């Protein structure tokens, strides 16, 4: 490997061999069907709300999130980079697709597949990833840096449906070598959203944009239809000329054929026919190819940028609503703008790289933090783009000031902005994209007094319940299968209108968003204040026995939605205390004296009773009325965790908090698989895992990262990082279970998982407050 010195890959990048087999991979641990796309994954390309494309460590474009809210894992074999090299003096050169695999059928059989093992590495530090190619049959060593412009405090480039592939080529040998790099792409219009005639009318055109000191050559892969539908738009690939490279292209090759129409050209001398051909296809799949060819002398390096864009302006959800995607603000809505997007990227990618470096540098340059922590901190952010992210710029047909936003809990449980989850998972948004965060919270504020008296069957028990109760915060803002933002509470496993955590978490999120954006946004507090008061007042009515605390009802009535709580729980009780303290402080800021007094009075009574009921001398009991009331819960002091972040002080005595956290580390971490797998949710005081429910026997990745943050704030530095380390290890390490770029909600002691591609572990960003 002589190419690594010519590029700049951070030491904290996650690494794997191209073509590496992983032996230890985990699988779902539930009895119902659940997504398992394998460990062949990579960092995604694409902006927020753009639809994303997962290119894996083997080189394939395989995890398709272009249909917003859906996860489709299938390798589109035509989509590749390929290389040709010929040493000056030799009769023939060699050509190789840069993909460690081959197609399942006979399409593209002429291409040279099966990029060999031990011949290159993949690296990722989101939003960047890299591949190096160090192959004994390729005298010139190559590397590519690929990324999308995901940039904190930037809501423009961050939305773009574009990727840059910045290639570096170096000749360490003593002979001249002719080199070509070719990008191939299938015209994917009709890949989704088209019920019949899936390729019909697809056509490819070539754009040559020549001005002084800029030449771009691009293929635009579209359809003859000017219809404005979810399926229609354009893909583009292209390259920018640099000194010493020539560009060649082929507008149309057949993807549903042997591929020799293209490959016979490329494999000969690395130069394509430059054949334009706009003839639309009927049944056959078609694609385009863009190549560069150059000669490298001994010791010479060259850099050349390619790009990919996709202009698919309309997202459709299963309930029938069609919305424009956010990026259409910047490029238009007609779906004929892929070239404009591509050109912006090719002309500005160097600036974007520097903007990315500028945001990563403060963390990367901090030599007190271990590399593994940096690996996790950056790579967990993949989910902000990959989580079915929806970001609208108008309903099709029907303008507003604001752009509604939603991130899925996950794909298996297809619910937008699940509030009990975002309490953990929304830290990157408040810290890095706060205008999105505040918009999402205003979305929740607007739902508080919505009433929907229609009934649904509760999954856990079969009982009928009212969809949405006035004054109760919704579980979620809908499903991609139905009507995001319009029909809330798509979740039906339990009835969220009787949950004891949603209303408190809502208030805590509101105050969090004020505190972590500088305690200056009084208008945000004003917008949400009525809903905050309503939320707390409604939750107070669920206090059955006048101890000042809402009563859990002996069913799962909170985020641990198969784990029953009864009476006063440490979890919901602490959240309630913290929410009351936050509302007191908002009351002070907004000069609402009567609210301050009321919530101060409720807080004092509740605090006193919480302590009496639950403090056992070593930790806080799980609850007051369950069979396993004395279980040690990892998340027992969640309210105090948020209180630390919100600077609300001691809701519980410092001594007791420290004892409880030490107990959790000693038991839930260190007595669970030697502390190498995170914090198990429930442990009995005899040191055996609580078996009352499956969720007690799970480590929740987001709960564990949040607990690490809590320990860190409380000065338990070793415990904090050791606790978080087990989550990193299981996700990323060779000794783990292969969950990179699909971090699950949970795993059991065997390492097998529940709900890959999950929002909650974005809580690792709470470790940076
Ligand atoms: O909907 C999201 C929630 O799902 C919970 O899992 C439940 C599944 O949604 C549900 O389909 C499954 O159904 C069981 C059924 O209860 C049982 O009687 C039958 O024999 O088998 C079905 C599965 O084939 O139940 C599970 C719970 O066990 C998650 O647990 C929850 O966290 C999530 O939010
Ligand atoms: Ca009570």
């Amino acid at each position: 490997d002589k190419i690594s010195h010519k590029i700049d890959i951070p030491d904290s990048a996650w690494t794997i061999g191209i073509g590496e087999k992983f032996k230890n991979a985990g699988h779902p641990n539930v009895k119902y069907p659940m997504i398992d796309d394998s460990y062949v994954q990579g960092a995604p390309l694409g902006g927020f709300g753009a639809g994303t494309i997962g290119r894996t460590y083997n080189g394939g474009f395989s995890r398709w999130h272009l249909e917003i809210g859906k996860n489709k894992y299938t390798t589109v074999y035509a989509n590749q980079f390929s290389v040709f090299q010929k040493v000056e003096g030799n009769k023939d050169g060699v050509a190789q697709v840069l993909y460690a695999g081959e197609p399942e059928n006979g399409y593209l059989s002429s291409w040279k597949w099966d990029y060999p093992k031990e011949s290159g590495m993949y690296y990722a530090l989101y939003p960047n990833s890299w591949y190096t190619y160090t192959n004994k049959d390729l005298p010139v060593q190559l590397a590519v840096k690929q990324f999308s412009p995901i940039i904190p405090y930037n809501y423009k480039e961050t939305s773009y449906p574009v990727a840059v592939f910045k290639w570096t080529a170096y000749n360490p040998t003593n002979k001249n070598v002719d080199v070509s790099i070719m990008f191939t792409w299938q015209n994917m219009i009709g890949f989704f959203g088209k019920q019949v005639n899936v390729n019909s009318g697809n056509f490819n055109k070539i754009i040559k944009d020549k001005s002084k000191d800029s030449e771009i050559v691009a293929a635009v892969m579209g359809n003859i239809s000017n219809d404005n539908e979810e399926w229609n738009g354009e893909y583009s690939i292209g390259v920018k000329k640099v000194p010493g490279v020539d560009i060649s292209y082929k507008a149309k090759f057949v993807t549903t054929g042997d591929g020799s129409d293209l490959w016979h050209e490329f494999s000969k001398n690395g130069i394509l026919d430059n054949k334009d051909d706009e003839t639309p296809t009927k049944q056959d799949g078609i694609g385009s190819a863009i190549a560069v060819n150059f000669k490298l002398q001994p010791g010479q390096t060259i850099e050349v940028p390619f790009a990919l864009s996709w202009d698919l302006p309309i997202m459709k959800f299963g309930g029938g609503d069609k919305w424009y995607k956010m990026y259409t603000k910047y490029f238009g809505k007609n779906g004929k703008n892929s070239f404009a997007i591509l050109k912006e990227a090719l002309n500005n990618y160097q600036k974007w790289e520097k903007m990315i470096d500028d945001w990563q540098k403060p963390i990367l340059s901090n030599k007190s933090k271990p590399d593994w922590y940096k690996t996790a901190l950056f790579n967990e952010l993949y989910y902000l783009a990959d989580g079915g992210t929806a970001w609208e710029n108008g309903k099709v047909g029907e303008k507003r000031t604001n752009n509604m936003f939603g991130l899925l809990a996950c794909f298996d449980y297809n619910y937008y902005e699940t509030l009990d989850v975002r309490f953990y998972g929304s830290f990157p948004l408040v810290m890095l994209w706060p205008d999105i965060e505040k918009q999402v919270m205003r979305q929740f504020a607007d739902t508080i007094n919505v009433q929907d008296s229609s009934e649904f069957k509760v999954g856990s028990n079969g009982a009928m319940a009212v969809k949405k109760v006035q004054g109760m915060i919704p579980h979620d803002l809908g499903s991609s299968y139905a009507l995001p933002w319009i029909k809330i509470n798509a979740y039906d496993w339990q009835n969220p209108n009787i949950w004891k955590d949603l209303n408190s978490k809502y208030v805590l999120l509101v105050y969090r968003d004020y505190v972590l954006t500088g305690k200056t946004d009084k208008e945000f507090l004003k917008y949400t204040w009525k809903s905050v008061k309503t939320a707390l007042d409604k939750l107070k009515e669920m206090d059955k026995d006048n101890d000042g605390i809402p009563d859990n009802e002996g069913i799962p009535d909170q985020t641990y939605d198969t784990w029953s709580m009864k009476g006063t729980s440490a979890y919901c009780g602490s959240l309630w205390l913290a929410a009351l303290k936050a509302a007191q402080e908002i009351g002070k800021v907004l000069k609402d004296n009567e609210a301050y007094i009321k919530y101060n009075e409720w807080y004092k009574i509740a605090q006193q009773n919480f302590e009496k009921e639950l403090w056992n001398g070593e930790y806080y009991n799980f609850d007051t009325e369950s069979d396993h009331k004395d279980s040690i819960m990892a998340d027992q002091l969640a309210g105090q965790w948020y209180a630390d972040i919100l600077r609300l002080g001691d809701i519980l005595p410092k001594d007791h908090v420290q004892k409880a956290l030490k107990k959790i580390y000693e038991f839930n971490v260190m007595k669970f698989e030697n502390g190498k797998m995170g914090a198990v949710n429930g442990m009995r005081p005899d040191g055996i895992v609580d078996e009352s429910d499956i969720q007690a026997q799970e480590v929740w990745t987001g709960v564990t990262y949040a607990l690490a943050s809590f320990m860190k704030y409380r000065g338990m530095t070793e415990e904090a990082y050791n606790t978080a380390y087990g989550v990193y290890k299981m996700t990323y390490d060779k000794s783990g279970k292969g969950y990179w770029f699909r971090t699950p909600e949970a795993w059991t002691k065997d390492g097998n998982y529940r709900a890959s591609m999950y929002m909650r572990p974005l809580s690792i960003w709470s470790m940076e407050v």
